[PDB]
């Protein structure tokens, strides 16, 4: 009936903003978070949907952001991020821009996917990419100034690029990026003249991108499609009941609501 949920920032998804200095509280639509380290509040369309299950469910909640690493990488052995928080049994569950890949999912169990995603490329307007089978990406050292192209290492991209096109990903490794901020303003700079990266998080940003010069490129048959899901203990009791709820919402047309209220942009 109490569970402790694990979630990390990522705009619009996850949004993390201070408590109102005039109230001292969360207002609004936001919900109290902590940190990991440990004030903070937290909205966005994963948390809209964390607040719709727990009032469809009738659980309880203490919700915190990760410190430890980001979405969940496995290095020497050991998960990090909200991954790790779920897997070593310090969360009952994480909830975020969380995508859903083969090795994840071998140790944590997902909901069903509830955002479809998978990966997508960013290039400003003019830059004259085909895509990612363009060998200026695939066969990135074949010419003159090389392109500069890179992503946000050690979350589910990276190792979709390491696992399936592993030359590519040698050559994208001098350009990782912090975070997406960051990988923008890279790209509007011209330091990077593209961005690999989550298709939902991309396809968003290049919506709300001031003044339209920034557009996305599917990947196409490059890279598989996903989605996000909501990471439980393997073998939780807590996933039909999530499951069930989510899938109400789909039915209920209350995620393409909450799609239309966050993820909804003017550019074109
Ligand atoms: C939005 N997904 C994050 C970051 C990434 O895909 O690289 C992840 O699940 O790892």
């Amino acid at each position: 009936q109490h569970l402790t949920v694990a979630t990390l920032e990522e705009r619009p998804f996850v949004i993390v903003e201070p408590a109102d200095p005039i109230s001292g509280t969360c207002i609004r639509d936001s919900v109290p978070c902590r940190s990991q380290l440990n004030k903070r509040c937290c909205k966005g369309f994963c948390i809209d949907i964390l607040k719709r299950l727990a009032h469809t469910i009738g659980f309880s909640y203490d919700l915190y952001l990760v410190t430890n690493g980001k979405h969940g990488k496995k290095i020497d052995g050991v998960w990090n991020g909200m991954i790790g928080e779920v897997f070593y049994q310090r969360a009952d569950m994480a909830i975020g821009s969380l995508t859903i890949n083969e090795e994840r999912s071998e140790i944590v169990d997902f909901s069903v996917p509830f955002v479809e995603t998978g990966i997508s490329v960013m290039v400003a307007r003019g830059t004259t990419v085909s895509g990612l089978s363009d060998r200026k990406f695939q066969r990135p050292q074949e010419q003159y100034p090389p392109l500069k192209f890179g992503t946000v290492p050690n979350g589910s991209t990276e190792k979709n690029i390491r696992s399936n096109y592993p030359d590519m990903h040698s050559y994208m490794v001098r350009y990782n990026q912090p975070r997406v901020e960051e990988a923008l303003t890279q790209l509007k700079a011209g330091k990077l003249d593209a961005f690999i990266y989550d298709a939902a998080v991309l396809n968003y940003m290049a919506r709300k991108d001031e003044g339209c010069k920034l557009v996305t490129i599917g990947s196409g048959k490059v890279f598989a499609t996903t989605g996000y899901g909501i990471a439980l203990h393997k073998g939780s009791r807590w996933k039909r009941p999530i499951d069930l709820a989510l899938l109400q919402f789909l039915g209920d047309d209350e995620i393409e609501m909450l799609e239309r209220l966050w993820l909804s942009g003017i550019c074109h």
